[PDB]
């Protein structure tokens, strides 16, 4: 339908995260790709483009991400508007906490992604991200391992700020 949103996992944690943003958003409106399932070409059915990931290996990207990275090459992002979020750990990987989304969105907005749905980076203690933008993270940051309890309300405030931006 509207938005796709296009996720990579290796324990889980971005595919629940995946699954109460479609429930957040009401019903038809986010499909939920496995990007180990997934061809580069699906990019082009959406305009609006949800990007999940996780950081894995101290600063790197979860490896079915990994195995797309090349190929975001081959499509064109001129017009579309695209978010990101991702799981990860802050207390445990404090100078690469959310690397993986700050690597993406570099790539895509170079490609011609106009960005949305900047977060705050208020209440997450961390040194060094590469999803950090001008003093906030390029995306939803969510850390399961230590801060499972903030996840749903901070993805129902961040639901909400999207549609806006989406201009749904
Ligand atoms: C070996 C290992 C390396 C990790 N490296 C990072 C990291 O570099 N940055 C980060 O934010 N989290 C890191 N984490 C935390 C994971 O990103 C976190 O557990 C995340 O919730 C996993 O998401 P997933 O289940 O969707 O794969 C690491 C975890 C493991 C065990």
């Amino acid at each position: 339908k509207k938005i796709g949103l296009f996720y990579g996992t290796q324990t889980g944690k971005t595919k629940s995260v995946a699954e109460i943003i479609r429930d957040e958003f009401g019903n038809d409106v986010v499909t939920l790709h496995d990007v180990s399932q997934a061809e580069v070409t699906d990019l082009n059915d959406y305009q609006y483009l949800i990007i999940g990931c996780p950081t894995w290996n101290i600063g790197k990207l979860q490896s079915d991400w990994e195995g797309l990275y090349s190929e975001l090459d081959d499509v064109d992002f001129n017009g579309k508007l695209v978010a990101y979020f991702g799981t990860g750990d802050q207390i445990g990987y404090a100078d690469n906490f959310q690397d993986a989304i700050g690597i993406l969105e570099e790539k895509i907005s170079q490609r011609g992604g106009k960005t949305v749905g900047y977060w705050s980076t208020d209440g997450y203690k961390f040194n060094d991200s590469k999803a950090l933008r001008n003093g906030k993270f390029v995306g939803l940051a969510l850390d399961e391992d230590n801060q499972s309890k903030l996840t749903d309300d901070r993805i129902k405030s961040w639901v909400a700020q999207l549609k806006s931006e989406f201009g749904l």
